[PDB]
């Protein structure tokens, strides 16, 4: 077989998401690891509610930011997560009102990936299935990428700015890449998607940090 992986093939990923103008990112990154290990354990593709993360996690900050690690937390402490038809998304924070009626998921903790560690992310990708990361999307160049393998010397790898997830990894014109699904909405990019530089010195700091939920 080929040295790359996309879970898509296998019914990891759910459909492309918008944010809306709420700083949700890292909640649709949770999402979207949480989803891939639902899949993985249950067999049955199904949107967690990114709206039960954003008004619950009260050690994140809503439409404001948050980390993806304090998301994975809660679920655990919380022993579940809604699913996004129990939780409708409004993209704007509102009081928590998690129901343990409309759970869907649950967590056990998550590991980090070393640093800056690509070779340590591709393994994660390998072994767990699709990993949150947090990447530089300042650059206009990110702005309106379309296809290709997204690459910008101008990208900071301290600047670490945007929540996505890592669905896979391969090659392209020659191009080692990171599979990447945004929220924008299925409009912008390819479909959702970006793929961007792989073993590139840690291009837009791909892998400064990356988690994975414990399911
Ligand atoms: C996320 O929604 C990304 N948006 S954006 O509109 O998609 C965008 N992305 C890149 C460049 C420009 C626009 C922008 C900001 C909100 C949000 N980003 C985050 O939530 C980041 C996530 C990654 C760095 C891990 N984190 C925070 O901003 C953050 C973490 C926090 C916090 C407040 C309190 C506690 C933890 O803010």
């Amino acid at each position: 077989a080929p040295d790359s992986v996309d879970y898509r093939k296998k019914g990891y990923v759910t459909p492309v998401k918008n944010q809306g103008q709420c700083g949700s990112c890292w909640a649709f990154s949770s999402v979207g690891a949480l989803e891939g290990q639902l899949k993985k354990k249950t067999g049955k593709l199904l949107n967690l509610s990114p709206q039960n993360l954003v008004d619950c996690v009260s050690e994140n900050d809503g439409c404001g930011g948050g980390y993806m690690t304090n998301a994975f937390q809660y679920v655990q402490k919380n022993r579940g997560i809604d699913s996004e038809d129990a939780y409708p998304y409004v993209g704007q924070e509102e009081s928590c009102m998690y129901n343990p009626t409309g759970k869907a998921a649950k967590c056990r903790g998550y590991r980090e990936i070393p640093e800056g560690n690509e070779k340590a992310l591709k393994r994660a990708v390998a072994r767990v299935g699709p990993v949150s990361v947090a990447i530089d999307a300042s650059l206009t160049s990110f702005q309106f990428y379309s296809k290709g393998v997204y690459y910008d010397e101008s990208c900071n790898s301290d600047n670490l700015n945007h929540a996505v997830l890592a669905v896979g990894y391969g090659i392209q014109k020659g191009n080692k890449h990171w599979i990447i699904k945004n929220s924008w909405g299925e409009n912008w990019g390819n479909k959702g998607y970006i793929l961007m530089a792989r073993n590139k010195n840690n291009a837009c700091g791909i892998a400064n940090l990356a988690s994975f939920p414990k399911m």
